[PDB]
């Protein structure tokens, strides 16, 4: 776990974070996000955004394809009242179907929030207490992240993340954690234990110069080809070999 550690320092070490910045444009879900900001401008671009975010939990399929029919949906619908139109969106998505009134009861707590794009500490801060979670919580840090994602686009300029907003430890982060052989418990205990997963991730950021949610953005697109073997160059070959180390880390 130290050897590995070191490994996974020293090949990340390899990319510059300019480069992760290139490589987080290819995301699919920076293009979803970036066609409903061209769409719907900033504030309401952003605000559709970040409601999707805080419900992108208990899905039927990948978050990369969730993430795709939200951008089809809202590219070519005109949006007049905001907490009433993402309602309607909750209650028609395919992706959204399990426990939906609780996501309308979520989305409701934050319909009216408008998020401050250039101090995501501050939004960060400010969505805890909507919400109504810890600021670590995984919804919470990704939401920041997505947030970034619809500043860059509007603005046509990058941005670095603080180092000091950790990873967001979802499923698939937690299974690669584990294939990297960075942890010696299970990726469902992981879930649980996610502030030990955060400080790991948190050492690579420190030894890398690449912030934990930028950090996010190779565990994801690296995990669409070791887990699915889909969009095999999203990372570097080298990159992807990373997540390879324990056996079943392979498609079927
Ligand atoms: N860590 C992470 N999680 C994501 C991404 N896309 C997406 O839909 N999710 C989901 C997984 C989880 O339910 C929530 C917080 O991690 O967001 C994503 O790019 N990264
Ligand atoms: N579409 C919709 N809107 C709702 C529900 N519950 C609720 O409080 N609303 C809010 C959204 C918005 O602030 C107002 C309609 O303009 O009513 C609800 O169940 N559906």
């Amino acid at each position: 776990a130290e050897s590995q550690l070191k490994r996974v320092i020293e090949t990340l070490r390899r990319l510059g974070i300019e480069e992760v910045l290139k490589l987080e444009r290819r995301d699919p879900q920076y293009r979803a996000v970036c066609n409903v900001v061209k769409r719907h401008g900033e504030t309401v671009g952003s605000r559709l955004a970040m409601l999707n975010a805080l419900i992108s939990y208990r899905l039927t399929g990948k978050g990369e394809e969730h993430w795709e029919y939200f951008g089809k949906y809202f590219s070519q619908l005109e949006v007049i009242d905001l907490c009433r139109d993402f309602l309607k969106y909750i209650e028609t998505s395919p992706f959204l179907k399990i426990g939906v009134e609780a996501r309308k009861k979520r989305a409701l707590k934050a319909c009216d929030y408008v998020p401050n794009l250039e101090d995501l500490g501050l939004t960060l801060r400010q969505l805890s207490h909507i919400v109504g979670a810890r600021r670590e919580q995984k919804t919470l840090v990704f939401t920041i992240k997505i947030l970034n994602y619809a500043y860059m686009c509007s603005r046509g300029v990058n941005r670095v993340l603080p180092f000091d907003i950790p990873i967001p430890v979802d499923y698939r982060v937690a299974r690669l954690t584990w294939c990297a052989g960075l942890i010696d418990f299970p990726p469902e205990e992981a879930l649980r234990r996610y502030e030990a997963v955060q400080k790991i991730w948190d050492a690579v950021a420190r030894e890398t110069g690449i912030p934990p949610l930028h950090l996010d953005t190779l565990l994801w697109l690296a995990g669409r080809a070791v887990l699915y073997g889909e969009n095999l160059h999203g990372v570097p070959k080298e990159v992807i070999a990373l997540f390879q180390w324990r056996g079943g880390c392979r498609p079927p």
